[PDB]
This record gives structure tokens, sequence and C-alpha cells, in this order.
């Protein structure tokens, strides 16, 4: 059976195309992309699949792919964040786009499976983009005979990379990979910036809370930490940070945050943030020691970072929805709002990062499925990063609608410092 | 003819009933008024005429009042800022409330009409409670039978008091009137960190727009004007500002920021956001040097900020509307975004100040209207403001929920410095 | 029966040369002052006025002593605190013939003498006719020490919140006998110097003292007004967490608002790297708070007197163990943790650095000199009460710094002047705005 | 024939006393260093070395330099900067019978001398068999001018952005005959030592040599690497509006990000109130740029050489109007309008203040002494080439930092540690984060 499309409402298409219109202007990494190889159609022959969330800023993504030549499919890889308007506009530009906001887990790995196959006549996909690594996992795990004919992956977040490195030392990472979640102008930028712009906005859509006045616990200091701590604090909040990594705690004590212990932190906290990647970080035992109304969200990858199979079992028939992705627990007499089930909270209550960062990260999308498409078979079945020539001239793209101009290098200055006028600047190891 | 109530949609009363329940634990202030007043009745038999945003926190003040014995009726005094759920909860209390997002003109008039007469058996306010003057024009202009019994006005906002002092002038003033929005716990708290809160909250909802890396240009260098730069700043967007008053303008580049005159400063403007309280401060000659996709939008009370009757008129014929409130015109070829046609941003593109800082404005008003309803005989047809004690009172009432403890002088220190241990503890002439 | 005439008592007068061309370099960063010079100078309205000045000896003041000789006083003066002199700066003025008596490091005796010696003009001992005080030592010399003085003497002038908190007991109390206008209170003075100028100068004096790192330390700041305001920004602005004490509800809330956490020292104390007494009060740390500081806590004052801290109290019990790491930083032994002292408690900003940046302090400046012209002029036409400036007066101030630092207005028209209810010149706000 | 023992060289002995109390304070403020004394003293594993530093001679470095003779070295030093010595600090480490040669304020030729002496240790003349470098200039002097001494010697440590620079070009070239190791690309240096440390000393160097008000100006920072990060962080927590300029479109794209605007110098210097160099590159500020800039702007640069400022330039074409305020704050007659130059254009940090403060030095010299006793114990197993320190290392390095702030860390479950791919005491990431 061959589904062309699944929506919730096709009839907000309008509505997205004005939005997408509208993100095509804050978004120069991809437009410049498009004027740049869209009229050799490189990718002419590719079919790509993606799972990636399904928002206004992935609609330029895709409609970028198919100015270069490729086939599309895709879905959402979380539950809660696709953009209905921008799922129906994708779906009536034609698009086989399987998303909408509020699946649950059998729908979300239906659509999943749609996009492996490519029309009516059922074509395989030959090309995975992939965020989070289920769509990957998918292929690998439960459709091997489709791994001949793929030529690589390119992989957006921590977590799925992280997943990735797991296969390559398992020795059943099957194709070449992609990360360019490790790409400067993206991990540096989307992780870090992105969740500044987003954490604190989705918070406000959810619970209307006064931010000044209010303590935050945000678990977790990498590049989502810190991005999560500057969005709280700048709008008003006091944050107390949690850190396993010695390093990672002595930046945020210099960045001028409080650095303790969770079960200490947490009986302070009038909201909490998980911002780590791994798992537990908020637990029943965290749950019992919490002040009265304290907002509980997640904004890394996955939802097992906050103890939610527990507070359900134990106190889940105390449960009051107050509107979709905002439920009260009452936990022996204090109550405990959970924002988006504990799945991503800048997606899931808002409308996550904004369209400029997107562009960041995108045109790195773009790039390396260029290269896997042209050049898969010079490559082992390993994870690469992106050369920095290629992770400069992102950032350059982005450079002329906020009106940052650079000096240039004279031939003295750029010889000085051993490096060409036109770059790259930095040498490898460098870490911005 | 008796309309008991009008809203847009009374099935959204549960939700609002939520929402009105989490904003009372964030309110301490009127909760804690309810509770030493609420036993007393000291309003029954006051019939209290409120027009004021229609808003969750606005519900929690209307609930206050009737707790202290009044009797309520209410609109709202922006087209856009009402929260239909809400008033659809009000509505289901059985208040008479007319009010809902998105008026015309006339809709608007004729609601603040019917809060004029309570009940079928129409029992005349005795009671007015204003924001922006409309209500208390209403009744002086067109209603002046009615002022007889009409104890007192209170104000909440810098433009209904300028209305009230030019009455005071002109001789038109013919009611006592407190000035609650020259409290210092509404002024220095409600105009600037509400408008802190919400600006940059209303203008993600609406655009979405990145705010790194962005220009944005406040009008105004008054407390709604610092907020509103404030707001800005935190989210990350370079803030230039402009200034009529040279102490205003002095603490502007004091506290970091570009002040330049509009005619400058428009053109280097990503975002536009007017915060004087006067008119003309965004004309045609602005409109033409703006740059593509400029967001343009008012947080001062009235939409003569910003001339659209020159931008509807002149470029009216190319308008498309996004979604609510949001609406695109091509000014000789370059895209001008507007925010819900120039009215209050905050509130008719988000939801307005978070209910924390509004306990403090709301607080205010009710310490008013009873020292009205018991003592307008002791009052002149003037413009009042309340003792420093009561405001002293308010701030001391919200310190406990977000655990502000202070010191408490000894009889040696208070003797020291001229005061009593429990305050007044400034002068009258204190600006904080 | 014959009095000893002292022109000049300065530390070392060879600092001159150095002293006048950081005075160059001030007049440059204060058009305020340097407007006001050009304006009223040619019409030397100022002649035949003797201004005896009780304030700070710094650079910011040599410019200051040398508008009013420029509009055409003679001046005398003295500092009004013992570690508060620029001694260069006081180097200068008396290298220009003014009699002057200041230097860095007084003790009590030489601070009251200084003062003493500026009631006196020249050898032929021509008695002062106007005051400009800071913090009321000077106006107490005169009203409790040389009544005779007061006939001729035409008004003062005030500084500070301090100060101004004695002159209104005097004037509750019926001994203010000449009018005084408090220029604490003008908007560009409180709302700038006292805020924006603790701001540049707080964080500046503990970095020359100590060197200590500020990211990582936690600091508490005592009092939430405008040198309260300013102190927690100089902390957080150098990366310091900043707990705030107060006893006002308003004030503590807009700390709370401002993003600090706010409770009692009792409290707080036990957390602090750093702590900073902003009050305007006394015993604000006592015995108990020193006991229960953590090892090496740096402790100072920004409030105008040393009683915010119970020095005497320091002195009396831990004074045997005092060790002085170099002047104005003393380490005592409290029951085995080191307490470091800054400034023995005194004026912290411009003990151990060099108080407010001259920008800031043309502001506070040009309000003084405009005082003391309306003093001068018109003291007849005032009441012995605390007067402020009118708010005309107050923009003009302001007006004048504008340029330096490219700030532009916009400038209303008549149908928007008309529309706000204000004149298109100002005043631009009616007279209870807080800004 | 004979050679000339100067035991030590330093500007005055007699401030040995107040040297070493600031050095006891400073060791509070370093508990990395004292911990490594701990850890290490009682086994003298560096018992046998002879070691030659050249780093600035701050009370920081007599930290490490008594850390590096509780270990067993023997230990001679200068600094690697004409002005960024601390007098007392150097009489200190002198009056401890330690040679050092050092002073603020030399000139180039006694700048070659006091490197020279550091070569040979006692009036034996026994040659050092270690370098600790900070800039490459021990190194050079060893590598161009005594060659004869390579053999002997075990390894370099280099500790900053400049110096490495000069290490990979030998290594290039060939010229590299020792093994190196570079602790500036030690994480816990880096991203903060040049942030950080920059943030903390910048404003501090600017204020205390011009007293300038920072609200209200405008100032310019060239380069947004880790020196150019914290340096706009150091103005912008301090009130100026900072534009940046940059060559590296990431590291443009950052400033823009952090809020800064960025624009090409040419343009930016007309602007600036403030100008700041940070780049380590040459010819930032030249002759166009002079001419083009306010009256009393003040130029200063942060990176290791004064070739950013075109000085050469100044000098020969307006020194003949050169007026010295006080020492390091110079004045020129740039066509009608004042240049102010601050510490002749060389580290502005150390030159006009005192540079870093302890506690982040406390992490770059726990890195120093860690590579000293890796290169002493394990030389042997290092090729002619720069390597950096594992990560087990620079992530004990911050543990150790942790406790004065009271910084308090969860511990990962096993289940936790196998989940994200770690062991439970780390490295708790891999070798390619930037962080
Ligand atoms: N919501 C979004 O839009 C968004 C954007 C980018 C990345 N992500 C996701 O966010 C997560 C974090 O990404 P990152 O790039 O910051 O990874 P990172 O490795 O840079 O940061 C993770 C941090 O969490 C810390 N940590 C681990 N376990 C902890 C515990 N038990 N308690 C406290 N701290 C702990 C680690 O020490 C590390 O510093 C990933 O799941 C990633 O895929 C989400
Ligand atoms: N949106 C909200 O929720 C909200 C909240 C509080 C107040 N308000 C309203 O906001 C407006 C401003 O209130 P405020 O309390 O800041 O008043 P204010 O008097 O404190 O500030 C107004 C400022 O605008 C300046 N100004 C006047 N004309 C100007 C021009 N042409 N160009 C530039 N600047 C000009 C004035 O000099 C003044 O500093 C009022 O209409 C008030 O009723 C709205
Ligand atoms: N160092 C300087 O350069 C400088 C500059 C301006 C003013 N001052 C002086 O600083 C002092 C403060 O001035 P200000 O203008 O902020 O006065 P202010 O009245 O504005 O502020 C003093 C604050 O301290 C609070 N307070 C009083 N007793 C307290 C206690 N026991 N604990 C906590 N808080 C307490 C008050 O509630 C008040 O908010 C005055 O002595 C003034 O003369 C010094
Ligand atoms: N003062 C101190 O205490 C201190 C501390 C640490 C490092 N340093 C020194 O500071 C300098 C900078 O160190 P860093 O770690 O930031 O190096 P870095 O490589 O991290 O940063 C230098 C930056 O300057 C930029 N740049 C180069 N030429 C430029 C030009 N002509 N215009 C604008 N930008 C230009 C580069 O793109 C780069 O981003 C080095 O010389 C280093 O040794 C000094
Ligand atoms: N608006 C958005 N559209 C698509 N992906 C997003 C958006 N905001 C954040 N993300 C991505 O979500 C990922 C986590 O799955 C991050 O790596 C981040 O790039
Ligand atoms: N959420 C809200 N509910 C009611 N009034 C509000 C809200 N937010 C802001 N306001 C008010 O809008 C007024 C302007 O009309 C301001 O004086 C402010 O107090
Ligand atoms: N550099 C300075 N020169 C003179 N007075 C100063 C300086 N810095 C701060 N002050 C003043 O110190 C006063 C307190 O005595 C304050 O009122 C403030 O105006
Ligand atoms: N107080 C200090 N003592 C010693 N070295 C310092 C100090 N402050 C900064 N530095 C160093 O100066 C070096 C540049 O030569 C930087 O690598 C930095 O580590
Ligand atoms: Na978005
Ligand atoms: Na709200
Ligand atoms: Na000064
Ligand atoms: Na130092």
């Amino acid at each position: 059976t061959f589904v062309k499309h699944k929506v919730k409402d096709i009839s907000l298409a309008a509505w997205g195309r004005k939005e997408i219109e509208l993100a095509e202007a804050e978004m120069p990494g991809l437009m410049s992309i498009r004027k740049e190889f869209g009229p050799s159609k490189p990718l002419k022959g590719a079919r790509v699949a993606g799972c990636l969330h399904m928002t206004i800023q992935t609609a330029v993504l895709i409609e970028t792919l198919i100015e270069l030549g490729a086939e599309v499919t895709w879905s959402s890889c979380n539950i809660f964040s696709t953009q209905d308007h921008a799922a129906a506009a994708i779906a009536a530009a034609g698009i086989s786009v399987y998303a909408w906001k509020g699946m649950n887990e059998e729908e979300f790995d239906w659509c999943i499976e749609q996009t492996l196959f490519f029309g009516e006549d059922r074509k395989p996909l030959n090309m995975i983009l992939d965020d989070g690594g289920d769509l990957t996992n998918m292929v690998l795990d439960r459709f091997p005979e489709l791994v001949k004919d793929i030529r690589g992956i390119s992989e957006e977040t921590t977590t799925g990379v992280l997943r990735l490195k797991d296969r390559e030392r398992n020795g059943s990472l099957v194709l070449p990979a992609i990360n360019i979640n490790d790409s400067v102008t993206k991990s540096k930028f989307d992780n870090k910036y992105g969740c500044k712009e987003s954490l604190v906005d989705s918070i406000r859509r959810a619970t209307d809370v006064m931010m000044a006045g209010k303590v935050a616990v945000v678990a977790g200091y990498g590049d989502v930490g810190k991005g999560s701590a500057a969005s709280l604090r700048g709008a008003g909040a006091r944050v107390i940070v949690t850190e396993i990594d010695p390093i990672c705690a002595l930046q945020a004590a210099m960045d001028g945050y409080e650095v303790k212990k969770m079960a200490d932190a947490v009986k302070r906290a009038d909201i909490v943030v998980t911002a780590t990647g791994n798992k537990n970080i908020i637990t029943g035992e965290h749950f019992k020691a919490m002040r009265d109304k304290v907002i509980v969200c997640n904004i890394g990858h996955f939802d097992n970072e906050i103890d939610m199979a527990w507070l359900n079992k134990t106190y889940g028939s105390t449960k009051v929805t107050v509107k979709p992705q905002v439920d009260i627990y009452n936990v022996d007499g204090h109550d405990v709002i959970i924002l988006a089930e504990g799945r991503l909270v800048n997606l899931g209550c808002a409308t996550g990062h904004p369209s400029f960062v997107m562009s960041s990260s995108f045109s790195n999308q773009v790039i390396a499925q260029l290269e896997l498409w042209e050049n898969s078979s010079k490559y082992e079945n390993k994870v690469y990063t992106l050369p920095k020539s290629l992770d400069e001239k992102v950032a350059r793209l982005h450079l002329s609608k906020i009106d940052v101009e650079l000096d240039i290098l004279s031939a003295d200055q750029a010889a000085y410092i051993g490096v060409t006028v036109d770059g790259p600047y930095k040498n490898d190891e460098y870490r911005y």
C-alpha cells in the first residue's frame, strides 16, 4: 500500500508557505547553496529519506535538496516536534511527508517506514539524513537488504553521533557516516545559541511564568546546557548548574553560575531543565524533594532524562492536563508541572530553534549529502567530520544578512600567522 | 436589553479555570488581600465596573474584588488583549464580562456600555476601575447622570493618568481619582520588569525571529522603554534607543545603549518597538527608509505611535496576513511586518505581563478601590497617589514566594536613619 | 594672640606636574564643568565669594576647584575623608597658589585641623562666605565650633546622601541657620553618580587592593539604594555572584527582580568571599558576623562613614593580630580565620582606588557650581531649609554631557509636545517622576 | 676568560617583605599549585633539575617558582616582558636566595642580558637542563645562540599561543631539536586563562592607567579568539559598547551571536574611544588608523608582542610630540588629535596592572608543573615535536580548583557511565571535544 503523504490538516498549507517564505530570508546559507549548486543538479538520482523534526526550518532544507535534484521523503524524529502548517505546505507541494504534532509510538514508527520507498513504484532510498539515529536504526536493524544501494548517512545530533560511534565500536556500522553535529558551525551555534533562543520561549508559551525572581536548575553544561543557562539568565532567572565533568563545571562557575549536586539543587528550583543526553537525571527522590508547582522539562534529545515511567506509575492517577503538553502531577501534596511529557521542550512547547541558526546546521547537512552522494566510495564505514574549509564557508554565508564585515589579511599578515588569505584560519585542534 | 455576558467561546472555561488556579499561586499579593479583607466584606454594596485587559491575571483581580463583597462587571480596554479562556472562566462563574480577542471598534464601545448597569434590574455602577481612561471617558462624556452615585476612579496606566491630569487642568474631572500607575510597586515593576518579560515573548510568538545578530530600535526610555530594551538585550539583540528627554537618554547611554534620532536609527533596524505614549513616532518617511522584513510593533498604550492610517492608505492594497496579528506590507519593494496592527504587542501577540508582576499592580488596584469606596468623601475631584506605607505593604506581600528575606532594623539603627522599624523607609521624594 | 598662616599642606608638591597632566585629561572627560566655565567665566559672577570646600581632594575635584576660580571665586579646600585625597591632584592645586590642606593617610586630628584652616582666606584671614560640603563635617565645624562666622556666610551646598540626612536633622531640630541646596538629589547626581559611579569604582578598588579573581566568588552587598544597586552591578559585571541584604521591601523586591538572591546578613555572610556595606546606616557588620566569616574574606565599605563595619570591635578584640599587607589592606586573625579589611572600613572606592571617573563627576560637580551660583546671587530669597534644584537645571546638566558620547535627541514637534503635555524645550517630566 | 656571576638582579630587594605577604595570599587563591606541592613535594621528583624560566615575574609566578623548588628543582628566572615584572614579587624571590633577573621597565639590552644569566646556575655555572618558556624568547636564545647547551636539556614547556606558533614553525623548518609540551592548549589553560583571565585584567589595566569612565564609551577589540572573547567581555561587563574585528568567519559569527557589532578596522576605529588589539598578528593598527582616530583615544595591546600596533611608525612620525603622563601612559599628538598609548603597545594587562588573578593562573601553572615533571622523568619517550597533555591530567587540574569555590559534582552510576560511553572517573569527553 502506497500512501503519498500523511499530515494533520492540509488546509494549513497556505499559512505554512507564507512562513516558509519568511524563513527563506532568514536562511541565507541554504538559499546561497541553492544558487551555487542548483543549476548543476548534483543530487539528480538521489532518493533522500530524512528523519528530522518537521518544522518550517526543515521545509527549507527539504526544498533545498529538491532544488539540487533530489527526490525526498520525510518524517519527524520526535512525536511533538512537527509543525503542522510546515508539514501541510510540504505535502501541498507534492512531497511525501509523514508527520504530525502529537503522534503515538506506533504512528511514529509507521511514518519512518513509509519514507524508505519512493513513489507508487516503491524505489528504495539511497541516502539517509538522520537526527537521533532512529531512521538509521530502522534501516540497519530492520531493513538490512536496503543497505547495499544506500551511499551514506548524515547525522545531526550529539545523541545520534554517540549511537553511530557505538555501532563503529561494535562492528555494526555498515555505511559511511558524516557527523555534522560536530561541525563547529553546528555544535557551537545550534546547540548553544539555538537553545538560548528557544528554551525560555518554550517555557513561557507553556506556562507564562515570571522568570525574574525564580531559580532554575540546568542539568549539564555542554553546549546545550550552556545555551539553556544563558536563555534563563537572559530572561532574569537565577541558574544553578549540575555537572559530572569537572572542566564543564569549572566553566559554569567561571560564567557566574552556582554548581551543586542535583539532590541539593532541586530543593531550591522553581524550574528544572535537563540537558545531558544521559538517563535518570530526575528520579523519584528528586520529585519528592521539589517545591510546589515546579516546572520540569527536558531539552536533551530523548525522554529518559526525566523518569517519566516512575512519575506516571506512582502518581499518574492524579494527572491533570492543563492544555496540550502541560501536565500537572500531585506528588505527595506538592504539584509537579511536566512539559511535553519530558520530550524536547523547545520543539514540543514552542517552535524549536529560529530559522537563522538552523540555516547553519542545515547548510552542513546539504554539504554532507552532496559529499556522500558524489564520493561515498572513497569512505570507509566509519564516522567522519567535514573539513574546516567547508565549516568556514557555512559561517561566511551568514555574515551579510547581519552586516558582519571581515577584515582581509594582507599577504604579509597571512604568511606571518601561517595561513592563506581565504583560510582555513585555524588548525584542526582549535576549540573556538 | 440585558445581556448577561458576551464571550467568544464559553467551552474554554475549564482550561481558563485551570490557568487561573496556577496564576493564583503566582499572585500572593492578591491572595493575601483576599485573606486579610475577605472576612469583613468591605466592598459589600459596591458595583465595580472594570475596563482592563481581560486576561488570566485580570480574572484573579475580578475574583478578589468579588471575595471582598463587590458586584463586578467587566470589559477589555484593548481589542486584541482579551484571553478568551480567561473571559470564558469568568463568564462560567456567573460574572458579567463582555470581552473577546479581535473585536472591532463598535464592539469595543458596546462592551464598555454594558458594564455600566448591573443585573436585569440595571443597578448603575458606583465605582470605576480603568486602564487608559476609555471607561472614564464614556461615563463622564456620555453618561454624566451616573457621576452623582459613583464614589471614585482608580487608574492603571501612564496614558490614562495623563488624561486625568488634563481633565484636572481643564476642570472636567468631576470625581476623585487614585493614580496607581505611580505607585512605586507599579511603575518601577509592572512597566519595567513586565515589559522585560513580555516584549520579546510576543515578538517570538508572532515571528519566531532569531534575536541574536539583530539590531532593534526602541523609541522611548521611560519605564516601558527601559524594560523593552532589557527584554531585547537579554535575548541577544543589540538595541539602539531614541529619546527626547536628555536625562532618560543619558540613562540609556550609561546602561550601554547607543542613542540616536529615529531618522538615523530606523535605517539600521531589524526590529522596531515604540514605547513613548506619544504619537507619530514611526511615519511614512521612516517606513520608506526601512530594511526588508523589518518587524515593527508598539508597546505603548495606544496605536497612534505608529502611523497605521498612512501605512494602510498608501500600501494597504499590498497587505497580506500571515496569521492573525501578523501583517506584511510591501512599501516600495521592501516588506514591513506589522504586529497586532500597531496595538499593544505584548498583550496582542502573546499574553502580556506574567502573573507575579501583575499581582503587584492589581494589589494596588484593590487597595485604591477599598480606599475610595470607604473614604471618597474625604477626597477632592483631583488625582491622588497612595501613601508609601501601602506601596511598601504591596512589595512585602510578594517576598515570601521568591524567598526574599529582609533584615530587621534594631531600634538604634532605625533611630539613626530616622525611620520606624516597620517603615516607611524612604521619604516621599525618593526615586528608587 | 597671633595666628599661624599655612598657605597649603600637601604630601609632596613636586607631584604637581603629574597632577596637572591628569587634570588636563580629566577636563576633556568633564564637558559639563568646562561648558559652565565658558558660559559663566567671562562675567565673573562669583567675584567676592570665598568658597570653603570639604570634599575628596581628587583629580576630579581639582577641575571643580578651578571652575569656581574661573568664575571669580576665592577657594580654600580640604578633603572630607582621610584616605580619599589623590596627592598629585592636591599638589597641582597647591602649585597653582590655592590654599589646599589634604593628603592620603591623615589621622583624625590632622583631618580636623585641615578643615579649620579653610575657614580663613590668606594671611589677612578674610573669613569664608560660602560652604561647599560632602558629608556635613565642614558644616558641623562652622555651625557647632565657629558660629560667629554664620552671619556673613550666604549658603551651603551638600553633595551626599549622608550629609543631606544631617541637614534634615538640623532642619527638624531647629539648628539649620543657613539655606542649603541638596545636590545629592538632583536626578543627574543620585541616579548617575551614586549608581553608575559605584559601578565603575567598586570593583576597581577591590582589584587594586587585593588582585582577587572575581569570577567564581560570591559577594554580599548590604543595601540596595543607588549605591548598593551600582555596587551589585560592579560585582556582577566582573563575574562575581551577588547576594543582597535589605530592610526596605521595595528595594529588596527590586534586587530580586534584577536577578539577585536576597537574604539576612547572618545567613549571607557565611557564604561571602567579599562583603560590601552600602547602607549609610551603622552596625551592618558586627562581631557575630566577623566570627561567622570564611578565611580571607575581603570586607569593605562604600557608604560615606566607617560606622557600617564595627571596626572599633575588630580593633579592640583582634587588633593585636593585625598585619598590614600594604597601605589600606589590613589582615586580622579572627579566631583562626583571616579577615581582610580595606581602607580601615572607610570609603573603599576612594580609599583603595581613585573613586568615580571624571565623566560622571562632571554631572555632580556641574550641579555643585550651579548651586553655588544660585546661593551666592540669590541667598536672600531662601529660608534656612534644604532645597533642591529645579528640573530645568537638572535637564540642562544632562544635555551638556550628550555630545561627548554621541547621544543625539529627537525633538518633539509642537503637536507632539501638546499631546504629552510638555513644551518642546522641556521640562519633559513632572516633579514626581522617578526615572 | 673569567665569567661574571650575578646572583640576582631586581629593582629593590627591600620590597621582599611586602612581596612575601602577597605571595601568601596568592597561595590560598592557588589550590592547584598547592595541592601539587603536597602530592609531589615529599618525593622530590625534580631533584637534579635546573629549570630556567622565562615568564612574567609576578606574584603568581613566584608561587610557581617555589612550587618547582619544593619539588626539588634548582630554578633561575627572568621575565618574558619588559613591563610585566612585579618588583615586590621579584624581590621576595631574590630574598629567598633564588637567582632572578627581572624588573619593571627594562630596555631590550637589559631584557636579553637577564635571560642569558638564567642559563647557568650558581658561581660554578652548572648549565640548565630544562626550559620553561612563555613566548619562545628563552627557547630562541638557547637554540639560536647557545646550541652547545641543547645536549643536556631534556625538554621545553611553552605557556602561550604565540610561543606555540614559533615552536610549530621550528617543527616544520626542522630546527626543533628538543621535545616540547604545549600547555597553552590544555583546555584548562586556553579556555580559562586566555578568556577569563583577560576578562579579569583588561579593564583593570585600562582603569589603572587612565581612570576613564567605561559606561558611555565605545571600544574596538581586534580579534575574537580566546583573548578577544575575554577582552570584549571585560569591556562589556564594565559598561563599554564593543565593536569586534576579525578575519575568521566562524569567530566573527560567534561575536555577532554574542551580541557584538563586527566591522573592518578602517570603519570601526573612527568610532572608538578605546582600541584593544588581541590577534597575535602584526600591523593591526597602522598610520592610516592613527590618523582616523578621535581625540584622546586610548590604544593598547593584549596580544603577546608589540607588533600589533605600529609603534615604530608612531614614534618615527610623531615621537617629537610625545609626553609621558606617568610610567606606561604616553600621549602623542597625531595631526592635532591626541593618541594615548598604554605600555608602549606591550601586553597591557601585565604592563599597566598585575595581569591575570592568582586563581586562574593556578590552572595554567598547575599544567606547567605537570609538563616539567613529565619531561624531566620521561623526555626519552618523546620525539622533537610539540605535544599536549592527556585529557585525564587536564581534568585533574580542573578538579583541584572546585573546592575553593564550592563547586560540587554529581557522580555517574556505572549504568549512566555505560550509557554515555565513559568510565565513572573520566575522561568524560573524547579528544575532539571543544568545550
Ligand atoms: N533541544 C534541542 O534542540 C537540541 C539541540 C542540540 C542538541 N540536543 C541534544 O541535547 C543533548 C546534549 O547535547 P550537548 O551537545 O550539550 O552534549 P555535550 O556532550 O556537549 O553535553 C552533555 C553534558 O551533560 C553532562 N552530564 C552527563 N551526565 C550528567 C549527569 N548525570 N548530571 C549532570 N550532567 C551530566 C556531561 O558531562 C556533558 O557536559 C543531546 O541529547 C543532544 O542530541 C538538543
Ligand atoms: N504594554 C504594556 O503592558 C504597558 C505597560 C505599562 C505601561 N504602558 C504604556 O506604555 C507607555 C509608556 O509608559 P511609560 O510608563 O514608559 O511612560 P514614561 O513617561 O515613563 O516614558 C515615556 C518616554 O517616551 C519619551 N518620548 C516621548 N516622545 C518621544 C519621541 N517622539 N521619541 C522618542 N521618545 C519619546 C519620553 O521622553 C519618556 O521618557 C504609556 O502609553 C503607558 O500607558 C504599557
Ligand atoms: N562611595 C561613594 O562614592 C558614594 C557615592 C554616593 C553615595 N555614597 C554614600 O553611600 C551611602 C548610601 O547612599 P545611597 O544614595 O544608596 O542611599 P539610599 O538611601 O539610596 O540607600 C541606602 C539603602 O540601605 C538600606 N539599609 C539601611 N539599613 C540597612 C541594614 N541594616 N541592612 C541592609 N540594608 C539597609 C536602605 O533600606 C536603603 O535602601 C550614603 O552614606 C552616601 O552618602 C557614597
Ligand atoms: N595578555 C595576556 O595575558 C594573554 C593571555 C593569553 C594569550 N595571550 C596572547 O594573546 C594573543 C592572542 O591569543 P589567542 O589565544 O586569542 O589566539 P587565537 O588564535 O585564539 O586568536 C587570535 C584571533 O585573531 C584573529 N586575527 C588574526 N589576524 C587578525 C586581523 N588582522 N584582524 C582581526 N583579527 C585577526 C584570528 O582570526 C583569531 O581568531 C597571542 O599573542 C597570545 O600569546 C595573551
Ligand atoms: N526548528 C528546528 N527545526 C529542525 N530541527 C531543530 C529545530 N530546532 C532544533 N532542532 C534540532 O533538534 C535536534 C535534536 O534532535 C538538534 O540537534 C537541533 O539541531
Ligand atoms: N497580563 C496582563 N493583564 C492585565 N493587564 C496587563 C497585563 N500585562 C500588562 N498589562 C497592563 O497593560 C497596561 C497598558 O494598558 C499596563 O499599564 C499594564 O499594567
Ligand atoms: N573621584 C571622585 N572625586 C570626588 N568625589 C567623588 C569621587 N568619586 C566619588 N565621589 C563622591 O564621594 C561622595 C561620598 O562622600 C559621593 O557623594 C560621591 O559624589
Ligand atoms: N599574573 C600573571 N602572572 C604570570 N603570567 C600571566 C599573568 N597574567 C597573564 N599571564 C600570562 O601572560 C601570557 C602571555 O605572555 C599568557 O599566556 C598568560 O598565561
Ligand atoms: Na522556529
Ligand atoms: Na500572562
Ligand atoms: Na577617578
Ligand atoms: Na595578578
